[PDB]
């Protein structure tokens, strides 16, 4: 029985900070409480010889600790000191220095307000002092990451609300979202336009030693390129980061598991979980059991895949976007891993029923019975789920909400109201289907989508202020491409409708660089209101939001932008609030449940659940909303097939 990944543990950091210990400032320094664990695994048993340690043989100092019972490195797998172990390698375009001199060239570069590489547990990260407004510009300008926020490192957690602090400290050491008045220190680049930080403590032994040093906040971001996986070993880092760090603090231990930070809201609410959750299973719901060995895919972004045996689940750590260059790779070292620590072997494969996605595209090349799980029904499940919703339980109400998945019969459904139980989705209502005017364009130009409503909702569009950019551009080309059907898919996209708002408001750049830029921005805005007096509604009509109306109420309720945002989140949590309460009450429905990306939206959360007081109301919070949790979804819904007998 492996454990997740463990931050370094009080009594070796006491021991890496005791001069005349053997261990004094070793950056390696691990005992059986704490230190990677999946990362540098080859195959089980968990032991020495089939762990990248195998190649550090012990000097006689540590193996009498290794092989003492009562010793706190008693069979520590990856234990060594300075004498038997990994060391420091500095890099900088000609300069090469080791050990101490290596970690000390890092801490000068650091300093002067230059970009290190850092080597961490699983990948790679970009490092620079956070209150250093040059340095930040620089890693943006060279990265091209004008806008997403970029998580810190912190040398304590002193200042941060207690259930921060909590969470921060753990063996799992995520990046916690904390509000960014709490963190004064970090210059403006550091999250622009959003209201909160991730930041996250030192969690092994050379992070504690650089800020032990630095005393100061650090960027420490992702290394790697956009469109491209994260490097794992020293020289796709050296190749990868080249023309971004100015030098490189890497070490001779392998990394062989791809192991992102794991990312969580100082309110328990999980958004991405890899590094110290890892691979930990997950007890199914009550009813399940004695479930064949099924293969869950998942979805193509945020990936994750899933394991599914007998009464429990086990998710693989986050793997990002699967159209990316060679990302298959990291993927597939996942899943052997994953399947030889359980022993597991499908009988089953499940993936999405979008036939253009790439995991059902890997799924055909399997040689396994496939099945097909509609995106939203997914969503949903994996809400139930977590919420230990029995097998036998019942029907809920669904409110699907995301950028754009997959639904019945080839629409793309995005704002969806479901009845759901774990073998059955029947569409109720939701948005109206919207033409995304230019396909994949629509997530990352939001003014197309502002047209696309025009042109279905609001006449005389051109003379609002709000749509005076789209005006002036010769948009009658693209709205004739939206007439005739080419490249203007139809969709009832809730993601798109924040975006078609954030463009009305002016608040994000015209074009986009990261999926959600737009929605964030808006909802950032909105939060700064504490609530209004307003008029602006979504009525139903039948069993649709009537958006007609919306933007009628809407472009015409003149108010500070911060105020128009709040109201527009408001409107469409009371609309859907209506619709599930029709669709609840005349079926004897009492549970609600909330699921997809945009429910990750605070305020529209806390409306709805002001809207909806009179149903129990279940939202996901240990596992990710989006796309993270989906293989879990797809999991449960072939568990409960099966379980039925189902051909
Ligand atoms: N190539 C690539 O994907 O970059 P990356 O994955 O290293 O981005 C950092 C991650 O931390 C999260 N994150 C960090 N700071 C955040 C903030 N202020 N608000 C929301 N999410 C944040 C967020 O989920 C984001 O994906
Ligand atoms: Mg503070
Ligand atoms: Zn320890
Ligand atoms: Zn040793
Ligand atoms: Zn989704």
């Amino acid at each position: 029985q492996i454990v997740p990944d463990a931050a370094t543990c009080p009594a070796c950091l006491a021991e890496m900070n005791t001069p005349g210990e053997r261990r004094y400032r070793y950056p390696f320094i691990n005992c059986t409480h704490c230190g990677p664990r999946f990362t540098i695994i080859r195959a089980m048993p968990y032991d020495r010889p089939f762990t990248v340690m195998a190649a550090f043989p012990l000097c006689p100092a540590c193996d009498k600790e290794y092989r003492d019972p009562l010793d706190r490195r008693f069979h520590a797998q990856p234990v060594a000191c300075p004498e038997c172990g990994p060391y420091l390698e500095w890099v900088s375009h000609g300069e090469h220095a080791e050990q101490e001199a290596a970690l000390q060239a890092a801490i000068a570069q650091l300093k002067m307000g230059n970009i290190v590489a850092i080597k961490g547990i699983g990948g790679f990260h970009l490092a620079c002092d956070a209150r250093n407004s040059n340095a930040v510009a620089t890693l943006r300008a060279r990265k091209h990451r004008p806008a997403k926020p970029l998580a810190v490192m912190l040398p304590v957690a002193d200042g941060l609300p207690d259930a921060a602090r909590q969470l921060l400290t753990t063996p799992a050491a995520p990046i916690v979202l904390v509000d960014k008045k709490y963190v004064p220190e970090l210059c403006d680049d550091i999250a622009p336009g959003l209201n909160e930080v991730g930041v996250m403590l030192p969690a092994n032994p050379l992070q504690h030693l650089l800020l032990q040093e630095l005393q100061c906040p650090l960027v420490m971001t992702s290394g790697n390129l956009s469109g491209k996986p994260p490097a794992i070993s020293n020289e796709q880092a050296l190749e990868d980061l080249q023309g971004i760090a100015d030098g490189f603090l890497i070490h001779n231990r392998d990394i062989v598991q791809r192991m992102d930070d794991s990312v969580v809201r100082e309110s328990g609410e999980m958004l991405r979980r890899s590094r110290g959750y890892v691979p930990d299973a997950l007890a199914l719901p009550p009813g399940f059991k004695n479930v064949p060995p099924v293969l869950c895919l998942g979805a193509d972004l945020k990936n994750t895949f899933c394991l599914v045996r007998g009464e429990q689940v086990v998710l693989s750590q986050h793997l990002g976007d699967l159209s990316d260059d060679g990302i298959q790779t990291q993927w597939r070292e996942a899943l052997r891993l994953m399947q030889n620590i359980y022993n597991f072997t499908p009988q089953y494969v499940v993936h999405d029923a979008h036939p253009g996605y790439v995991s059902c595209q890997w799924a055909s090349e399997m040689n396994l019975p496939t099945q097909t799980v509609l995106h939203h029904h997914a969503h949903a499940a994996a809400c139930l789920a977590e919420h230990q919703w029995p097998l036998d339980g019942g029907d809920v109400i669904a409110l699907t909400l995301d950028g754009i998945g997959m639904g019945e019969n080839g629409a793309l459904w995005g704002g969806e109201c479901l009845r759901v139980n774990y073998r059955e989705c029947e569409h109720l209502g939701g948005l109206p289907a919207v033409a995304l005017p230019g396909g994949d364009l629509a997530a990352k130009q939001p003014w197309r989508n502002l047209l696309a409503q025009c042109l279905r909702f609001v006449p005389e569009w051109q003379n609002y202020p709000e749509t005076a950019s789209v005006a002036a551009a010769n948009w009658s080309v693209l709205a004739r491409a939206i007439e005739r059907g080419i490249n203007a898919p139809l969709a009832s996209s809730c993601g798109r409708l924040f975006d078609a708002v954030a463009a009305a408001l002016g608040c994000a750049p015209a074009t986009l660089s990261y999926e959600g830029e737009a929605a964030c921005a808006l909802e950032a805005l909105a939060a700064s209101c504490d609530g209004v007096t307003h008029p602006v509604t979504m009525p139903r009509v039948d069993n649709q939001l009537d958006l007609a109306t919306f933007w009628q109420q809407w472009l015409n309720w003149q108010a500070p932008v911060n105020q128009r945002a709040w109201a527009f989140h408001d409107a469409l949590a009371q609309g859907f609030a209506a619709l599930m309460r029709e669709q609840a009450t005349m079926r004897g429905i009492t549970t609600l449940v909330f699921s997809g990306g945009v429910i990750h939206n605070r305020l529209l959360r806390a409306r709805l659940a002001h809207y909806l007081a009179d149903f129990t109301l279940l939202f996901p919070q240990s596992l990710p909303a989006g796309d993270g949790g989906l293989s879990l979804g797809q999991g449960v819904i072939a568990a409960a097939r099966w379980l039925a007998g189902e051909v």
